[PDB]
């Protein structure tokens, strides 16, 4: 008894090549038949655990029931032989962090694609990406879902700057080696009391908002993991980005209140973000 997970025939999936590697294993570009031929992203678990076979069904069940407009489209699994496979839609731009970086001032005009100009994005484009991520967080907050790793590296960019949350729950400085913590995105109540609620995600979204307007710079990049923990817990906030209007900064400062109850809800942050997106101050 639980969520009916769509199973896919292994012979209906032809692996093209590796797109990347993660904790879970490897991601590939592939063709999928009978879902007409169609390009898709496929995750392959490294397995070698009976437990990891349990986390697979868990994630597959949550993904199958969390389907929405700003969450990466999940098509089903393949348990017909090791390795286990998760099939998703293909977001041709890859993760939001690398996308931002490729449109930043250090990148000059090396960004490609036919859908977006190389070099910096429009203010209205930056607020579109921000608003799309917020909307995905509003949906997850609705189902009492808490994202413990909200960061631009866990979002995907598709054709026409469609941004979705691509990843949910070990060598980058993003994560502190303890359990790996992405402390730099964590509010004080998570570092100090080990609490993570909906309001925690509102604080994390503020950092995502900062990441977006810095073109994917790492929060407190000048500081170590412990130095960042000191700042966060002492009330020191990130500097406004060069490319950030005060109305956006103000939204950021609204997520960075020490008292979680003194933070605006994610539905209000979305709303303020959607508004500006339809009317970018510039
Ligand atoms: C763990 S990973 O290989 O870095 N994949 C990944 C990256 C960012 C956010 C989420 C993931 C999780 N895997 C995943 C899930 C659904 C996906 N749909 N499309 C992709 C996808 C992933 C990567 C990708 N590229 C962009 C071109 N550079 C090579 C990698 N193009 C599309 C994808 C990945």
């Amino acid at each position: 008894s639980g969520i009916r997970v769509h199973h896919i025939k292994r012979r209906d999936i032809v692996l093209k090549w590796e797109l990347g590697e993660g904790a879970f294993g490897k991601v590939f570009l592939a063709e999928c038949h009978n879902l007409d031929k169609m390009l898709v992203a496929v995750k392959a678990l490294k397995e070698a655990s009976e437990s990891a076979r349990q986390d697979f069904q868990r994630e597959a069940e949550l993904l199958t029931m969390l389907q929405h407009q700003h969450i990466v489209r999940f098509f089903g699994v393949c348990t017909e032989g090791r390795p286990l496979l998760m099939v998703f839609e293909y977001m041709r731009h890859g993760d939001l962090n690398r996308f931002l970086r490729s449109h930043g001032p250090d990148a000059k005009l090396l960004a490609g694609g036919e859908d977006v100009a190389p070099g910096p994005l429009g203010l209205g484009q930056l607020l579109a990406v921000a608003s799309q991520v917020a909307a995905g967080m509003v949906y997850l907050a609705g189902l009492h879902f808490v994202h413990r790793d909200l960061a631009t590296r866990n979002c995907l960019v598709g054709q026409g700057l469609v941004v979705k949350i691509g990843d949910f729950g070990i060598y980058s400085t993003d994560y502190y080696r303890v359990t790996m913590l992405p402390i730099r995105w964590m509010p004080p109540e998570s570092i100090l009391y080990r609490k993570f609620t909906t309001e925690s995600d509102v604080w994390s979204f503020g950092v995502v908002l900062w990441e977006i307007f810095t073109y994917g710079k790492q929060p407190w990049y000048q500081l170590s993991n412990t130095e960042a923990i000191d700042c966060i817990t002492q009330g020191r906030e990130l500097e406004r980005p060069r490319a950030c209007p005060p109305e956006v900064y103000a939204i950021m400062r609204g997520c960075w209140q020490r008292e979680p109850q003194q933070r605006h809800s994610i539905k209000d942050v979305h709303a303020r973000l959607q508004a500006l997106a339809q009317a970018p101050p510039v």
